[PDB]
């Protein structure tokens, strides 16, 4: 059963966490062919460590690898350290640049630890942010798509107050989100997708009966996107459109509009794709699990699910 | 077998639609005891009509009834007429007032026809509205609870712009919604429920990192509600807490937060309860079906489901 149909970068995330271990356990389960399509970014010491523990030294031989986020000392499984924090960001940066340059077609990031990154003195507010800084983009120009249970929902705004999001919403910002998500849909195996744009207000403002925002923002944006020859319905009330379940891509205006349905239908296994330029980066949907790091009992399922997602045709 | 454990009003809705017929067909299936707990509001001519057609004249004898929304002419099954429109609103008003006065404990409305009501020169924007006008309350002092697929979600704000809702949100408004919903949960058969309060902002503001609103509004409200001895978790991010699926009552801050999950999980078989003062009003989940009125084609299932819901214990 082939699940990898294209070149991917895998940053092994925090080298003290379970990231290295799940990386090896996921790769272990693929064919030789599939494994050569995945290039692994991270400190080799960490991968050697996880090979001892999981007993997969044979696997290291055939791994395609680039040293990134090298360590100045032995690995300390379980420990939160600034060096591990830097390592994380360096690996992800190496991977992201490989995607930028075209060497790979998408990126997967194994789990980070935020405290670790913070103690390294690095500003980190999620992968959308990192992606922007590395690529030289405004954070506003990079979006998060959640994927889970058949649903794909790009969010035009994300981790800010509702008020702050409304102040920022514009025709252009929406257009940008759709363009980013459409490019991303090509990668996910849906070339020319059906798009539904959520209303900002209930019932998509109901004309102008429940606020003016939709006639100023979503409506103009949808008209501009149709004229450029995209199949776009909306704005329509998020509740009503979602329930029809007949679009390949929904476009949410606020974090909660897209996050509520996703976590309800796919409460464990939803993948979080940061999109910006040609670079699509997915986290695994779980933490660094410092408690069990080095103990060799971590599950690669979430990782494998993510590979399957970013690696279909 | 027994589904009616309490006194209820049933307004028969549009007397030209299927409302009268389903009223009779629902009552027909209950026991003598159950039938004496349901008082029917509406024109007697309409009930006589539907008795001829469905062949249930024997049933009219047993019925507890109050004439409301009398007609000036014979019933015209299938026809949209302003008289039928007025009749609808009068029956519902009679029913609501019987609930206000304490003669009954909750109210069910059989289907209306909006065009009919509009042509009578009456403003009708849903049952939340009507309930307010009749009881002498602002529309913001009536809350809407959606019920479907095990979820109960009262909304603190409803049919207004997101910004307008945030402007209006207060500790008191939330407390009010919960008090209304809790009283309503007693009626629904869940005396002492587990309550979850949604955050206004993503991740419930994340302390104050994503806006101040939750520390001003939801957090104080939850503390005040615990002090009065209610089991209340939150505020938590709506996405995360819903997915745990461990509470009898969720409290949404905005229309979409509560409407999205409900429509997704229960595209059919959901109930909309309007709560205000002691009055709990539910519609049946369907239209007046003018094309089949008088034709003996409609089932009472949706009506009976609603009776079962408002008549638990
Ligand atoms: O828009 C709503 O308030 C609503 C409430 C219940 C059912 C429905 O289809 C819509
Ligand atoms: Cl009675
Ligand atoms: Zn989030
Ligand atoms: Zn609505």
């Amino acid at each position: 059963m082939t699940i990898v149909h294209r070149r991917l970068a895998l940053a092994i995330g925090d080298p003290h966490g379970i990231g290295p271990e799940i990386a090896l356990k996921a790769l272990q389960q693929l064919s030789a062919t599939e494994r050569s399509l995945i290039k692994v970014y991270g400190p080799w010491s960490a991968l050697e460590q996880a090979a001892q523990i999981c007993q997969m030294e044979s696997l290291l031989q055939d791994l395609i690898h680039e040293e990134a986020g090298s360590l100045a000392q032995p690995v300390q499984c379980g420990e939160i350290t600034p060096q591990a924090g830097l390592s994380t960001v360096q690996s992800a940066t190496a991977a992201i640049r490989a995607c930028e340059s075209g060497e790979v077609d998408a990126v997967i990031a194994c789990p980070h630890h935020e405290t670790a990154i913070h103690r390294a003195g690095i500003a980190f507010s999620g992968y959308p942010s990192l992606l922007a800084n590395v690529l030289g983009m405004n954070e506003d120009e990079v979006f998060l798509m959640l994927v889970g249970a058949g649903l794909r929902i790009v969010h035009v705004t994300l981790h800010e107050s509702v008020r702050s999001a409304l102040e920022r919403l514009s025709p252009q910002l929406v257009i940008n989100a759709v363009d980013a998500a459409v490019q991303t849909c090509t990668l996910l195996g849906v070339p020319k997708p059906q798009v539904a744009v959520f209303g900002i207000n209930p019932h998509a403002s109901e004309g102008q009966l429940f606020g003016l925002e939709d006639s100023q923002i979503t409506v103009p944006a949808v008209e501009t996107l149709r004229k450029r020859g995209l199949t776009v319905d909306g704005p329509m009330g998020a509740d009503m459109v979602l329930a029809q379940r007949k679009h390949d891509l929904y476009v949410a205006m606020l974090h909660d509009q897209g996050h509520i349905p996703i976590k309800l239908l796919a409460p464990n296994g939803a993948s979080a794709l940061s999109i910006g330029g040609r670079v699509v980066l997915s986290s695994v949907g779980h933490g660094s699990a410092m408690d069990i790091a080095g103990r060799g009992v971590a599950d690669a399922t979430a990782l494998l699910r993510t590979i399957a997602l970013l690696g279909a045709q």
